[PDB]
């Protein structure tokens, strides 16, 4: 009877009461950005539009996961520990030395279907395990843990730990923050996926910059993440959630999302924006996959990827959702490398970007250029390259 509507608000003049008195129920008031989750009756959404202090009513809308069970091959086919091929086909694994993401500072949160936080190959890197699931922010672990299985694989491309069993990550030592916004079948309200977000900044302790230093990601005294990984998209491009996008990007964030799988002749959002690392997929050998949505800004082993999955197993999984966490590991690796030489992490960076002193300009000169000379609206700038974009990051 009721619909669920997220308005942009002047806090000095909304009174949420007045959503109540309709009929109405307030979900979540969100702390970083003038905005509200509020469930009103159809009748009322006139009224919400009118009511003092509120300056845009909008809908919220559906993003789905963009990973699936491969067409080919099967789970990890031995009990010794396998390196996926495309953990190799980033060179993460020669980079470990230098760092495998142990940096203190550095926490990547994976906004997915949540985790098997007891994974043996997963459990000692998880960090703290979040869920907005409609509007309700829960830190319990039944809330929390994976119903679907997507989330677990992808935060396995990332950080499954680097041992004698399962697979290994992109960066094996890295702290990751689950943070829930899909369901069991793999679809997130936009409300919610803006929720994880937030929650991604504020992290465990509920404030973004406890000391007031003006500094969130890269501060050891705070604990939000470095890294937004979405593995997720919808269609639509909303006002509040891109002004959520702008609150993690201007906390230093790296954000990076999966580009679609649709062969779509762009990408999905919140891929799609310019704040956003878009990630295509490719195959293992090198070829586009024909469902990568193009003009991405990277691109990285998105078919045929073998990760963890629940219940302490593993699975073969396809789709630009399986890229995406290659990329964020190879920017946690990136970030980390940087504090640890610097005690500061890099700049975010722009999409434009060639120059060595920006995590996305470092990702863009040190990708592997594939297809047409440069830039391509297939691969990107190219295929993401730990060992080199490290190197670069330290030269
Ligand atoms: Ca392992
Ligand atoms: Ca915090
Ligand atoms: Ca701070
Ligand atoms: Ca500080
Ligand atoms: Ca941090
Ligand atoms: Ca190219």
């Amino acid at each position: 009877n009721t619909i669920r509507v997220i308005v942009s608000v002047d806090k000095a003049k909304f009174n949420p009461h007045e959503v109540l008195g309709i009929g109405g129920h307030i979900v979540y008031q969100f702390k970083l950005i003038p905005a509200v989750v509020v469930d009103v009756p159809a009748n009322a959404v006139g009224k919400l539009k009118k009511m003092p202090g509120v300056e845009k009513v909008e809908f919220d809308h559906q993003a789905v996961l963009l990973g699936k069970p491969s067409w080919l091959g099967g789970g990890s086919t031995q009990p010794a520990q396998t390196i996926p091929w495309g953990i190799e086909r980033v060179k993460a694994p020669s980079v470990w030395s230098i760092t495998d993401g142990s940096v203190s500072v550095i926490q990547v949160a994976v906004l997915d279907t949540g985790v098997d936080y007891d994974h043996p190959d997963l459990a000692a890197n998880i960090a703290w395990c979040v869920s907005t699931l409609r509007g309700k922010v829960s830190t319990k672990l039944r809330d929390c843990a994976d119903q679907n299985g997507h989330g677990t694989h992808v935060i396995g491309t990332i950080a499954a730990l680097n041992n004698d069993i399962g697979v290994v990550g992109v960066a094996p030592g890295v702290q990751i923050y689950s943070v829930r916004v899909l369901d069991a079948r793999g679809s997130g309200s936009y409300s919610d996926i803006a929720i994880g977000i937030e929650q991604a900044i504020l992290g465990p302790d509920g404030v973004a910059d406890k000391d007031g230093d003006g500094i969130i990601a890269g501060d050891p005294d705070d604990d939000a993440a470095e890294v937004i990984s979405m593995s997720l998209g919808g269609p639509a491009d909303d006002s509040y959630l891109y002004d959520m996008i702008i609150q993690a990007y201007n906390a230093g964030i790296v954000i990076v999302a999966a580009s679609g799988n649709e062969g779509a002749p762009s990408p999905s959002y919140p891929a799609a924006y310019p704040e956003v690392i878009a990630v295509g997929a490719i195959d293992s050998n090198d070829n586009i996959a024909s469902f990568s949505n193009r003009q991405p800004e990277v691109s990285a082993p998105g078919v045929d990827i073998l990760s963890t999955y629940p219940d302490d197993s593993y699975e073969t999984l396809m789709g630009t959702a399986m890229a995406t966490p290659h990329v964020s590991g190879v920017v946690a690796l990136i970030q980390a490398a940087y504090y640890q030489k610097y005690g500061k992490i890099a700049p975010v960076g722009t999409f434009d970007d060639i120059s060595k002193n920006t995590v996305r300009g470092i990702l863009h000169i040190t990708a592997d250029d594939l297809g047409p000379t440069g830039w391509d609206a297939d691969y990107g700038y190219g295929v993401v390259r730990a060992a080199l974009a490290v190197q670069a990051a330290l030269g």
